């Protein structure tokens, strides 16, 4: 990380160019503030985090990795960072106007149709299984831009997922870079993080996204019992909204034996393939009735 380089002439952006807005979060090394940036692309909506000597050299890390990284449509893009003398360091993003996607499916519950057919009007801004299997699809492509980057992003969870305009889904991250019900077995015993870890993190998304915006492992204990199941076995039941198809996916990403899991790559392509079959599926109801 200290390694990366900073090029302060494309990235540094003036804080007094900056309005500081309402709190988006909170952690224990600062906070992620809304905010207008004048001239950062006018005046745009962004968002801003910023602060100790460990905590300041991680927020100094993820800019440098921001950077290295590059852009893909899929992770929140970076549009500059105030890192001169003169005042706090910051690191300022796109603004996700929608929020985090667990908060955004929570409240379309009642919205939900799997498919529209004519009166596509009783319909009007409702969620189906093409936007939730465009979601994981999205969120899949960002994981494996991150992934073939030696990027493990080790706090993959519908809170980390951010919903963007015309239904656009951003890998982004609230904290510095225990959430026991989004980590591998291997990670709760062997304190290890790998890209590995992070696929089963993403069946447990996956689940959120089909049980729209319920939160993991429903009505249990989470404990030493809980972690003892996981590494003998057990997994949470089809949610609400899934597939068969989509459940198997889950389960695949839950396989016990990390090696044997899908690598980001294959599944971008499977859920590739689903979104393909479900538009398939759509234009037949859509036009027998
Ligand atoms: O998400 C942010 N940063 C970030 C992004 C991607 C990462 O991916 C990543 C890259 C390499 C390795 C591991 C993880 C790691 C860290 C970030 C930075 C600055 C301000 N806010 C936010 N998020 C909140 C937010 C964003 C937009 N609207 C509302 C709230």
């Amino acid at each position: 990380a200290e390694r990366l380089p900073y090029d302060a002439s494309k990235w540094e952006f003036p804080r007094d160019r900056l309005k500081l807005g309402k709190p988006l979060g909170r952690g224990a090394f600062g906070q992620v503030i809304e905010a207008d940036a004048f001239g950062i692309d006018t005046c745009r909506t962004v968002a801003v985090k910023m602060l100790t000597h460990s905590e300041h050299r991680a927020l100094m890390s993820e800019l440098k990795i921001l950077i290295h990284i590059g852009h893909h449509l899929n992770v929140v893009n970076l549009l500059g960072a105030c890192t001169k003398p003169g005042g706090p360091l910051m690191v300022i993003v796109e603004f996700c106007k929608f929020g985090n996607l667990s908060t955004y499916l929570r409240s379309k519950r009642n919205e939900f149709v799997p498919y529209k057919v004519a009166p596509e009007d009783l319909y009007k801004d409702f969620l189906t299984l093409e936007h939730l299997i465009c979601y994981s699809f999205q969120v899949a492509k960002g994981m494996e831009f991150l992934a073939s980057r030696k990027c493990i992003h080790r706090d993959l969870a519908a809170r980390n997922i951010l919903l963007s305009e015309k239904n656009v889904v951003k890998i982004c991250d609230f904290g510095l870079a225990l959430p026991l019900k989004w980590m591998a077995p291997e990670t709760i015993f062997d304190r290890v993080y790998t890209i590995q870890s992070d696929v089963w993190s993403f069946g447990v998304l996956l689940w959120e996204i089909f049980s729209l915006g319920a939160s993991p492992y429903p009505g249990v204990k989470i404990d030493e019992e809980f972690c003892r199941r996981l590494k003998e076995g057990t997994r949470m039941r089809a949610p609400d909204y899934t597939t068969p198809e989509m459940y198997q996916t889950m389960l695949d990403c839950w396989h016990g034996e990390p090696s044997q899991r899908p690598t980001f790559s294959e599944l971008v392509e499977h859920l590739g393939n689903l979104l393909q079959a479900n538009a398939q599926q759509d234009r037949h109801h859509h036009h027998h009735h």
